[PDB]
């Protein structure tokens, strides 16, 4: 891959998959329609955190990561970010029943699936399993203006809300 | 494929995560562990069914709670395992287990990594999923074996077919 850096542009053509939340699909026995949200697109013109993780219903991301964004989201969206996503190697079926799971309703975190990992893999930030690694990235307008990689698999601290956070707070 | 009278395969091995009280929660996570079902099942009798995964549309509203309602009629038949299977990571389908308030190993619900076992019987999709199937399985010798001629079409993996064909 290519790692990304603060200073970086955001990828072109970067496209995730997933089932925007809908009140008639609010049970998580229920499944949506899976679409493609083309993220660079999307997020041109936007302010974004996008946290990415082993995978849906993993243990520390289960326990700490997911909920500890859900608990910040105000006072991120208090610093100014549109939009907030977790991503992961999943499909976008269990990635919206996850976010169920986690009683988050409509768009305000997006549960994405990164295809294969496909677009992990293209920074270089994917696993020998194919699931995507724990990592963070601040995107502003297009800019990348934080990116951290995780040094381990079960390490919570470069990519946790908190953290992210502080250098929003700056 | 397989077919009744076959051999279970040797070697085959999925992946779960055993159901426990503590973590009971579908926001609990366990930990992967094995599960050799060639060796586990050669003195038992076994339904398994496949699907094209967790939280997938006729999978999640009628195969899955199809074989939940049943439950009691199968045991009833000296079925000594029912296990549901996709192409889904261990702690999906566990979630899944959950989502649908399965406990203990009432139905087990198993990974099936990279859909290798479904793969070497030819019974996976261009995707990497598995296809929608049933086996019975009874002292490690195939008695029903079925491969849905879709991957939305529910019909001879149903809880009510396989129930028909356990005599
Ligand atoms: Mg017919």
């Amino acid at each position: 891959g290519s790692g990304l850096k603060a200073g970086d542009s955001f990828p072109s053509d970067v496209v995730f998959s997933y089932i925007p939340w809908s009140e008639d699909k609010g049970e998580i026995t229920a499944s949506g329609i899976p679409i493609n949200y083309n993220a660079s697109k999307e997020w041109a013109d936007k302010k974004v955190i996008l946290f990415a993780l082993p995978g849906a219903f993993t243990p520390v991301s289960s326990a700490r990561h997911v909920p500890e964004y859900i608990e910040k989201l105000p006072e991120i969206r208090a610093k100014g970010v549109d939009v907030v996503a977790v991503l992961a190697y999943n499909d976008a079926y269990v990635m919206s029943a996850w976010g169920k799971a986690n009683q988050v309703t409509g768009d305000d975190i997006l549960f994405l699936s990164d295809p294969d990992a496909r677009f992990s893999k293209s920074i270089g930030w994917a696993d020998e399993e194919g699931r995507t690694k724990r990592y963070a990235l601040v995107i502003d307008h297009g800019k990348i203006t934080y990116a951290a990689l995780e040094p381990a698999k079960n390490h919570l601290e470069f990519s946790s809300a908190e953290t992210v956070l502080k250098h929003l707070h700056h």
